[PDB]
């Protein structure tokens, strides 16, 4: 009853992690628990050609490390980890997480730049009051995602390299007066030169609500409500719904570029940005700026609150999509979100194989669903009757060197037709596990086509893990249906 689940995001500044409990009701809701940020810092730990360094592979390790033990410590155990710019751009980003998760155990699986801004968006909508036309600003270390969209999800989605570090790094600062404003001046040229071409449907209209996330734009709100006269965000309750205006960001930009970057670190509110808050507020003005926005409001939400609201939205409408088997996998304590994506995949493979010619009994699909929700319930190795459990039970269990031998007492053999059916369901549960393996519920099939006396499977939102996991799990669908050929 009281199943806790962890969501981690990796970015460029730092990474972040959510643990926290799913509302009864199969609502989609969540109650925080804890929420974890580790300064990862892995923009900074590229190297010219833009590879992460051994450096960063240690501090990515460390973190997840951290995350694991938090996670486990609150009751989640599993966390899924998406991971955003730096990795994502990074020549060795594959590399890097594959060595990572053999460390770690956890897998920070790269999402592009659209799906970082579709998530980031529904974490927004979790912490403030979209309207029906909203225009969202989220700036990282590594980019800035502009996103549109009404009251419940996004429209539009565009990611552009501005990020605060890529910006600093981009255009140095200089040892003159006037070093602050031309770093600014220039930032926000490249700002206008990679906006203009796509300004118009980010571009302020009628009624059109602003919005930034991210440490950034919530160190600028503290740093705006101080100027006002405030007291410390932190010493507050955050600064989730703050509004400031596009004056008040200026003159804070203004304030800053006079300084001198070790100055700007003793600016109240950004004591903690001081190296990289000059470029960065340069983005948001510039940005903004080109929009035609003149006030914002800030969220404290982010990726890894909608990261909590994808995950919950597909495993509880699933259940509602054998609600039981997704609740007695429960009771065996497993991965619930793994084990539903799982679940629909192997969906998806069973019927492009029958619709292609290959012919099953009619209990099958029913069959390789309660299978797939128990493949990994360590205990187990409701409309079924005795001997289809049974088909169950060996279908999540299958293995060639079975733990018992034929000849060893307690063998359990089924008729041969039943036993071809075990061994073609376990094929399709093998792929399927392999298409989910970095826990990312992204996996979709697109097509599966037979090729000759083989098949070809195009699959869409697949980390190279996942497709090496085909690779490495689909010996038997080979032997059962043919030859497999994954791609995209
Ligand atoms: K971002
Ligand atoms: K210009």
């Amino acid at each position: 009853s009281h199943m806790r689940v962890a969501v981690a995001d990796v970015g460029t500044n730092s990474s972040h992690l959510l643990i926290a409990e799913a509302l009864p009701g199969d609502a989609g809701g969540f109650r925080v628990i804890d929420t974890l940020k580790d300064r990862t810092r892995l923009g900074e730990c590229l190297d010219t050609r833009g590879e992460l360094t051994p450096e960063g592979e240690e501090r990515l390790a460390s973190a997840l490390t951290r995350f694991r033990e938090l996670a486990a410590s609150a009751g989640a155990g599993d966390v899924r980890v998406y991971a955003t710019s730096a990795l994502r751009e990074a020549p060795n980003g594959a590399e890097v997480a594959e060595r990572v998760r053999q460390r770690t155990g956890l897998y920070p699986a790269v999402i592009s730049g659209v799906r970082e801004g579709e998530l980031t968006y529904l974490g927004v909508r979790e912490a403030v009051e979209l309207g029906p036309d909203n225009v969202l600003l989220d700036l990282g270390g590594g980019s800035l995602e502009f996103v549109r969209g009404a009251e419940e999800r996004a429209a539009d989605v565009l990611s552009l390299p501005l990020g605060a570090i890529r910006m600093t790094r981009a255009f140095p600062e200089g040892d003159g007066k006037n070093a602050g404003r031309d770093v600014a001046d220039a930032v926000a040229r490249q700002v206008r030169e990679l906006l203009r071409p796509h300004a118009g449907r980010f571009a302020a209209r009628p009624g059109t609500q602003f919005f930034l996330s991210s440490g950034t734009a919530e160190a600028a709100a503290d740093a705006i409500a101080q100027r006002r006269g405030g007291r410390p965000a932190e010493a507050a309750g955050g600064v989730n719904g703050e509004r400031f205006t596009l004056t008040e960001l200026a003159d804070l930009l203004a304030h800053v570029a006079r300084l001198r970057p070790a100055q700007r670190a003793r600016v109240p509110g950004l004591e903690r940005r001081g190296d990289t808050i000059l470029a960065a507020l340069s983005v948001l003005h510039a940005a903004l700026d080109a929009l035609g926005a003149r006030e914002v409001t800030v969220s404290e939400g982010a990726l890894r609150e909608g990261m909590l609201i994808e995950e919950l939205a597909q495993v509880q409408t699933f259940s509602l999509a054998q609600r039981s088997v997704l609740a007695t996998a429960g009771r065996f304590g497993v991965n619930l979100s793994h084990a539903g994506q799982v679940a629909e995949l192997s969906r998806e493979l069973f019927d492009r194989l029958l619709a292609a010619g290959e012919t099953f009994p009619p209990p099958a699909r029913s069959l390789l669903t309660a299978a797939a929700v128990l493949h990994e319930a360590g205990q187990i190795v409701r409309g079924f009757g005795p001997q289809d459990i049974e088909l169950i039970a060996q279908i999540a269990r299958y293995h060639r060197k079975s733990l018992p031998k034929p000849s060893h007492p307690d063998y359990v053999a089924l008729a041969p037709a039943d036993r071809a059916l075990v061994a073609r369901l376990a094929g399709i549960l093998r792929v399927a596990d392999g298409l989910d393996r970095a826990h990312t519920g992204l996996a979709r099939v697109d097509d599966l086509r037979r090729q000759g006396q083989g098949w070809q499977l195009r699959v869409s939102g697949v980390t190279p893990l996942d497709l090496a996991g085909v690779g490495e799990k689909g010996d038997l669908w080979a032997r059962e249906f043919g030859p497999l050929s994954v791609q995209n």
